[PDB]
C-alpha cells in the first residue's frame, strides 16, 4: 500500500556517465563500450550558442580539443563524429562497467528516470514523462546538460533521453541517444516556447485506478459514458482523446478492480466538470498524468 | 530551474541488498562487511506474526535455519544474534562491494531516500520524510521488509531506516539499523494506530522558498508576524511550531531570496487561513512539507 512516484535504481547508469570538456565547457557524457555520447554544444562559446553553424565549429576541433575524465582517469579520444544534435566520442577503452543496453526512441506519455549529473557526477535520480508537447518536468541547472534518461527491463537498460535544454515555462526538451530532439526544439539560444501542455488521458485513468488499488475510491459515481461522449469533455480540458488501444491497455486494471474502463471515464468526467472539493486522490489534490498503466502494475505487483 | 523530488542515487546501497529466508518466510536483508541485517519477524510463522515472544522463538533457530542468497550465491551464515527488533547474521564473506557507511537514528522532520526491494532484488528509489507522528509515506508490498532508507555525504552512506509494517491510514513504519522503531510501534500483528499527522513546518518554508528560487511568487503578500503569532496559527493547522533553531536554518534560503523567513511566514500564515484558490506553487495545489532546507539548497545548486 501506498502509491508515490518511483524512479528505477540507478547502479547501472550510474558506471557510465563521464564529464566531457571542450574549452571552458564542461557537461556531462555517457560512456558505453568505447563511445561516449554527449551534446553537441559542448563544441560552442559563448557566442557561438547565439546562431551556431555546428558543422563549421567541428573544422576548428580534433580528438585532442575534448578532454573526457572518468572519476579521476583521463580517457583517450582517437575519433569523433556528429550526429544529429550529439557528439560521439571513440575512446580507447571499452567502459567495463557498461550494462545491457539499447537506444529507444520513446513515445509520448511514456515515462522514464532521470539521473540529474553535474561534472560527470550524479546528483539524484527522479521520474519524468514525455509530454504531449515534447517537454519534460524535470530538475535541472546549468551543468545538467548530458544528463540521461533510461528505462530498465530485468537486465537492460533503454535510453530514452539526453538533456540539452529549459524552455520559458520551467521545463526542459532534449534528444533520443541518436541526436534527434523530441518536439520542434534546436539547440541554439534563441526563445522557444512549449506548444499546449495536453494532459496524457489514459495515465491520468490509470493513477484513478491505483486510488482504488489503495482504497481511496470516493470519487467512483454511478454513471459511465461512450469514448465519443467522454473525448466531448476531453478536448475541452485539453486532454488526449481516448481510443480503443487506450482502454485495451487499462484491461489488466479494470480486470484487478472490476470498474470498466468506461465507468472510470465517467469519474474521470464529473471530476473535471466539478474538481476535487478540496478532496485528495493518493496526497494529490490535482489528477497526476505521469504514470502508465505499465508504472501502475509494475508498482502494485512489486516487479 | 524546476524543482522535483529527487532520491540519492541508489548504486552503493543495490551491492548491499540480499535475500533472508527463514521457513517459509523471504525477506530483504542489508550486507555490510560480514553481518546481514534483517527484520526479526524473518523467523515468525503466520501464526507466531498475532503475538510473538521472539527470544523463545530464537531458542528453536539455528545458524543453518537463515538462507541467505547474495544474486545466484548462497552465504554462510556462522553467527546470529537479536539487537532489539533487527536480526544480525554473521557470514563467512565481507562484501566486496560494502560502501562507506554508518548508522544513524534520524530525526523527525528530515528526509531519506528509499530502495523499495523484493525477493532481494531493487524494485525503484523515492524520497521520505520522517514524520512528526514517527510515520512515512512510502510504497510497500508484501515482500519489502527489510528494505532500507539512506542519505549520502558525498561517498559515505548514512543508514537510517529499515522497513517492517503498514499502519491504518496506509503509512509505513520501521526501524534504524539498531533495531529500535522509530515511534510507539512493535513488530506483531495487532492494529496499531498513527497519531496526529503534524505538518513540518520548517519544511514547508523551504519549499516556499524554493518556488520563489524558481519564479513562483504570487502568494508573497505584504504582511510580516513574529513567532509567537504565526505559532498561534500553525497550532490550530497541526503545524510544528517554528522556532529560532527553525528561523536559522533557513538562513541561507532567506539570503540567497532576500525575504526575511517572518515575511515568508506571514505568506505561509494566508495560504493556511486562504487556501490556493486553485492556483499552484512548483506544480502542486497543496502545501508540501516533505523537502528540507537541506534539500532545496542540495538541489538548487547541484551538489
Ligand atoms: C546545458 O547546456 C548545460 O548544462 N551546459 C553546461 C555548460 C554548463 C544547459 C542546461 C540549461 C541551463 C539551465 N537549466 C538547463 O537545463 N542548456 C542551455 O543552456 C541551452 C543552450 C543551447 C542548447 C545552446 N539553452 C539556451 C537557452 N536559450 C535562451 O536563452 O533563449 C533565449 C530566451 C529569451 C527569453 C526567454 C527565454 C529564453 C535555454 C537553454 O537551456
Ligand atoms: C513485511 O513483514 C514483509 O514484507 N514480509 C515479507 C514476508 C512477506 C510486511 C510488510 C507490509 C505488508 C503489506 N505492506 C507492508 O509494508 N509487514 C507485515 O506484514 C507486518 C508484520 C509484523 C511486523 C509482524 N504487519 C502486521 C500487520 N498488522 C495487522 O494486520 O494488525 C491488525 C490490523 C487490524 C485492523 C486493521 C489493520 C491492522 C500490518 C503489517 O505491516
Amino acid at each position: 500500500s501506498g502509491f508515490r512516484k518511483m524512479a528505477f535504481p540507478s547502479g547501472k547508469v550510474e558506471g557510465c556517465m563521464v564529464q566531457v570538456t571542450c574549452g571552458t565547457t564542461t557537461l556531462n557524457g555517457l560512456w558505453l563500450d568505447d563511445v561516449v555520447y554527449c551534446p553537441r554544444h559542448v563544441i560552442c562559446t559563448s557566442e557561438d550558442m547565439l546562431n551556431p553553424n555546428y558543422e563549421d565549429l567541428l573544422i576548428r576541433k580534433s580528438n585532442h580539443n575534448f578532454l573526457v575524465q572518468a572519476g579521476n582517469v583521463q580517457l583517450r579520444v582517437i575519433g569523433h563524429s556528429m550526429q544529429n544534435c550529439v557528439l560521439k566520442l571513440k575512446v580507447d577503452t571499452a567502459n567495463p562497467k557498461t550494462p545491457k543496453y539499447k537506444f529507444v526512441r520513446i513515445q509520448p506519455g511514456q515515462t522514464f528516470s532521470v539521473l540529474a549529473c553535474y561534472n560527470g557526477s550524479p546528483s539524484g535520480v527522479y521520474q519524468c514523462a514525455m509530454r504531449p508537447n515534447f517537454t519534460i518536468k524535470g530538475s535541472f541547472l546549468n551543468g545538467s546538460c548530458g544528463s540521461v534518461g533510461f528505462n530498465i527491463d530485468y537486465d537492460c537498460v533503454s535510453f530514452c533521453y539526453m538533456h540539452h535544454m529549459e524552455l520559458p515555462t520551467g521545463v526542459h526538451a532534449g534528444t533520443d541517444l541518436e541526436g534527434n530532439f523530441y518536439g520542434p526544439f534546436v539547440d541554439r539560444q534563441t526563445a522557444q516556447a512549449a506548444g499546449t501542455d495536453t494532459t496524457i488521458t489514459v495515465n491520468v485513468l490509470a493513477w484513478l485506478y491505483a486510488a482504488v488499488i489503495n482504497g481511496d475510491r470516493w470519487f467512483l459515481n454511478r454513471f459511465t459514458t461512450t469514448l465519443n461522449d467522454f473525448n466531448l469533455v476531453a478536448m475541452k480540458y485539453n486532454y488526449e482523446p481516448l481510443t480503443q488501444d487506450h482502454v485495451d491497455i487499462l484491461g489488466p486494471l479494470s480486470a484487478q478492480t472490476g470498474i470498466a474502463v468506461l465507468d472510470m471515464c465517467a469519474s474521470l468526467k464529473e471530476l473535471l466538470q466539478n474538481g476535487m472539493n478540496g478532496r485528495t486522490i493518493l496526497g494529490s489534490a490535482l489528477l497526476e498524468d505521469e504514470f502508465t498503466p505499465f508504472d501502475v502494475v509494475r508498482q502494485c505487483s512489486g516487479v
